[PDB]
């Protein structure tokens, strides 16, 4: 089989001309020639089945991107695996290949209005389907969404996401979270698991704040710093929306800090469009009850130029999952994998 650095990288006979682009926690992603559609593509070498919570992200985000079909969502090509259960050891998942990503691109170059406008609009117009389909991502940032090189946009990476249950997203004050730090809304700091849909249009907020001043508008180093920068700028919460806070170790200690006020966003952002800064007012509420949702988003005047609600499209239905991926044994993770991935074989 073709090698590279290391490591076996077993995709032959439709994938040739292998060349490395990077290596993560997760795996390691070549790009390939596929011989057949004639066209380079990025394959992602995963090897998941000695360690069961690996094996659930795997199988969750493969049930996802199988299930979804919108442009501005990456699919999956195929996938290449072993003939038999026994000898499958590794898992590769053929994507488009994308030439980049935003955080990379804000690293390097100044957005004009237009382009953040048209990407906003992308972010926009693939949450809807998904907030349509009652999943939430969960994990937006901008490292999570790539871009080719004339600007189309894809939202990937769905190894956090859920099914949306606004009846359980209650919780204690410090509760553990696992998505990227600076791109959580505050209620998971306080009184929240990320269980529904206000969670996305936070990330989204900080995105499009991102992307007005290329650098990270919440940038906290731990967890309360995360919350005194958001406090910081968005000024202390009213009484009306502490009283949405029913936990006391959570009230109480939003009631301890000293008093800040709200810094206007056009003193941020000086160069911004003032609808720009409207939109984002309210995707950056610090009560979620209050927060814009994406339907409203996207009817909103900043992005009249791109707004079509035909052209927008929704899920045909929600989204479920058979079982309940969490107290399955490895090995039967496995199995499912193995089953899920079936489609694609000769
Ligand atoms: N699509 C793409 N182009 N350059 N980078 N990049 N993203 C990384 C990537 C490439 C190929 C396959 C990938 O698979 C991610 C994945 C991992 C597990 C389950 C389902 C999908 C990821």
């Amino acid at each position: 089989p073709e090698m590279v650095r290391g490591q076996v990288f077993d995709v032959g006979p439709r994938y040739t001309n292998l060349s490395y682009i990077g290596e993560g926690a997760y795996g390691m992603v070549c790009s390939a020639y596929d011989n057949l559609n004639k066209v380079r593509v990025a394959i992602k070498k995963i090897s998941p089945f000695e360690h069961q919570t690996y094996c659930q992200r795997t199988l969750r985000e493969i049930k996802i991107l199988l299930r979804f079909r919108h442009e501005n969502i990456i699919g999956i090509n195929d996938i290449i695996r072993a003939p038999t259960i026994e000898q499958m050891k590794d898992v590769y998942i053929v994507q488009d290949l994308m030439e980049t990503d935003l955080y990379k691109l804000l690293k390097t170059q100044h957005l004009s209005n237009d382009h953040i406008c048209y990407f906003l609009y992308q972010i926009l117009r693939g949450l809807k389907y998904i907030h349509s389909a009652n999943v939430l991502h969960r994990d937006l940032k901008p490292s999570n969404l790539l871009l080719n090189t004339t600007c189309d946009l894809k939202i990937c990476d769905f190894g956090l996401a859920r099914v949306a249950d606004p009846d359980h997203d209650h919780t204690g004050f410090l509760t553990e979270y696992v998505a990227t730090r600076w791109y959580r809304a505050p209620e998971i700091m306080l009184n929240s698991k990320g269980y529904t849909k206000s969670i996305d249009i936070w990330s989204v907020g900080c995105i499009l704040a991102e992307m007005l001043s290329n650098r990270p508008i919440f940038p906290g180093k731990h967890y309360l710093d995360q919350l005194n920068h958001i406090l910081g700028i968005l000024g202390s919460p009213s009484q009306e929306d502490l009283n949405c806070i029913i936990n006391l170790k959570a009230r109480n200690y939003l009631l301890s800090l000293p008093h800040k006020n709200k810094v206007p966003w056009n003193r941020l952002f000086p160069n911004a469009d003032s609808k720009a800064l409207d939109l984002l007012d309210k995707m950056l509420t610090f009560n979620p009850h209050k927060r814009i949702e994406v339907e409203q988003a996207l009817a909103h005047p900043y992005l009249e130029q791109y707004y079509d609600p035909s052209d927008e499209p929704i899920a045909e239905a929600p989204f479920k999952f058979d079982m309940e991926l969490d107290d399955l044994p490895k090995e039967k993770l496995k199995e499912l994998i193995f089953e899920e991935t079936a489609r694609f074989q000769p």
